[PDB]
């Protein structure tokens, strides 16, 4: 699972992915499942942030902590948006709003709640996405064009198809569902 | 003519080419002839999928064909578009759609025929382009706007031109026409 | 001061204030907050050059003087403008007129009333920044879109921030106070 | 002159005038003020070429003259527009039109009625900018929305600002004018 993460990413987006867990304590050689799942959140950020005009978003997943604080509290401070207790994944500029992205194995109703209770900010908009196609946004507000999100949509069912091939998708799949049922 | 297409097609489309012909058991030093109508076809689904916005197009023409028929079933899941019998060369996120590309040295009108009978989905969208200038789409919905057409049409015609200038456009037209006379 | 100038601006904008400063008599190595002034001024062109089509502005700014002259004055002859009396830091072919850009410490209006009862045009347009946010734009026309200015806005209240963190925000936001006081 | 040329455009644009001067049996280094024009005409075309979207242009000029008929012949027989009779600069698949752009130290009326009398093509398109920023264009259609042409004719008041302050500005004038009477001279 491991050589399959290394071979299915680009080598930046493994490398954040291995920063970010190293980071969180987790070794990407025994928890190849989150690795796996971290090296997805983050393609989809950034291929959500490809999706608008050139200077549409502010990319907040990817970078250091402290810098991606900083950078929110820019973000707050020039536009007058309220500061997020969570760090979220991306700022539009167009529509003015926090947003966070979510990538799950598993049903996407609750996976939504989950997160909109964590949140329970008023303003952070919530765009969750899944391996079979369907997504959830906050007000049935997809913020992009649907190529966009086709085209990430895609891209999540073909890795999904590629863990399968080489018998990796039930374990990757249980994982999540694994730290939910257990913590 | 295979120093010819060695030299009008960049190295990439030659390598996408030779490893196609490869795969089909063919042989580009003997016939060259089906290495220059793969050249050409694989460079117009290339300058297709780029004549529209951003990333309008999903190729699946120049992939391997397990790895294409992967694209094709993600597309398939996500938007719910039937899955073709047989692969086809884009998707249209757009208009939400496959297109089958055609390109051909015969009569159009023709080639259309045996294109759309051989296809019977009623889905996927046909485009086929001519060594002469002329064009066909299925409901006459071109899909891309004038000018990519024209820019695609006019890299035919040169192509055509440049054989025909070193004594190879005749054996390239009749390779197309035996084969077909061949298959029946 | 000088340190955190170098790594905070991308070599190009730390060569061309070099040269400005040199250019003038001024030392970076001592005069840290002018260099960091200059740098900023210059990041903030680029950016503003950036937030519109791709050709509609010419950069006057980064330049040698005696070629932005050159550049200025033919576009005053094939737009029939009159000639600033000052380099201005663009001019905006679509709206057809000079941009003064300026990024100041201290309040834009107090700022915006010196640079034009400086400059005496009333063709020229004055577009001024702040660290916190705030700008001021001649008629209310920000030229730029709510976007790219909103992008411009986010990287000054940053390099306030990686300043203040490192101690040097309130030395720099004195020193342009203390240099506007001996005139 | 040579080493303004040389140091002034861009190598590319300078090799493809040293290629079209050698090509018309011409000396780059005897005749500079013609290398000065057919580098600034280049300069021109290409700007020209970008100044649209995408997929707008087909570039002629800066091809080798077999090749460039060659494309000539592919648009020709793929859109049904004319044969010209002259070599043009570009072609505008949105107009669906060739375009003749010159570049002139003269009058810009004179230099579209020479050449507009020169080809005789009711179709090929005649866009003419100077050195002062005047254009002129057929049926005042000047293709390229304001910005473009503006940046166009910036950049050749500075090429001429640079030229007057080396002191090669009045040669190079008199040199167009000297090549215009001379073609009118049939003995
Ligand atoms: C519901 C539900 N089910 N699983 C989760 C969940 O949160 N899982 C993790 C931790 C793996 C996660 N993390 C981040 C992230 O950015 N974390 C860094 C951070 C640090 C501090 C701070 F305040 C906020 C965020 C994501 O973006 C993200 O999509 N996920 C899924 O939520
Ligand atoms: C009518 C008519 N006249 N000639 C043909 C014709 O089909 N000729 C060939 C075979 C040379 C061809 N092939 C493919 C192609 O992609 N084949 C690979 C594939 C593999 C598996 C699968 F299920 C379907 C297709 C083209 O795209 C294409 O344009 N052509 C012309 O049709
Ligand atoms: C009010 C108020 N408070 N401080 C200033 C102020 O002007 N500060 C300086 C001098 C540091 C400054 N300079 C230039 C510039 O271009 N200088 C070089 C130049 C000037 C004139 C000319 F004709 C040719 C070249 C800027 O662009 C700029 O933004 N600033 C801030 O204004
Ligand atoms: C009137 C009037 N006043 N000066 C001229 C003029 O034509 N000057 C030259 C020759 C320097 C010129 N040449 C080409 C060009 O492409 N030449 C290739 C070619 C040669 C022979 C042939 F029959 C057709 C094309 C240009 O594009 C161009 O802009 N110019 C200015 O016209
Ligand atoms: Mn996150
Ligand atoms: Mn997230
Ligand atoms: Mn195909
Ligand atoms: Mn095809
Ligand atoms: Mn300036
Ligand atoms: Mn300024
Ligand atoms: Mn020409
Ligand atoms: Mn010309």
């Amino acid at each position: 699972m491991e050589d399959f993460v290394r071979q299915c990413f680009n080598p930046m987006i493994v490398e954040l992915a291995e920063k970010a867990m190293k980071e969180y304590g987790e070794d990407p050689k025994i928890e190849t499942n989150k690795f796996a799942a971290i090296c997805t959140h983050l393609e989809v950020c950034f291929m959500y942030s490809d999706g608008g005009s050139k200077h549409r978003f502010e990319i907040i997943e990817g970078r250091d902590r402290t810098m991606a604080w900083t950078v929110v509290n820019s973000i707050c401070n020039t536009t007058g948006v309220e500061k997020p207790k969570f760090l979220p994944d991306l700022y539009d500029y167009k529509e003015n709003r926090f947003i966070e992205i979510g990538v799950t194995r598993r049903e996407v109703h609750t996976y939504y709640l989950e997160k909109a209770n964590k949140i329970k900010s008023e303003e952070t908009h919530i765009h969750i996405f899944s391996f079979t196609g369907e997504e959830m946004a906050t007000k049935a507000d997809y913020t992009l064009d649907e190529e966009s999100r086709a085209r990430i949509k895609t891209r999540l069912f073909t890795i999904r198809q590629e863990m399968a091939s080489r018998g990796l998708w039930d374990s990757f799949r249980q994982s999540e569902r694994a730290a939910a049922e257990l913590a």
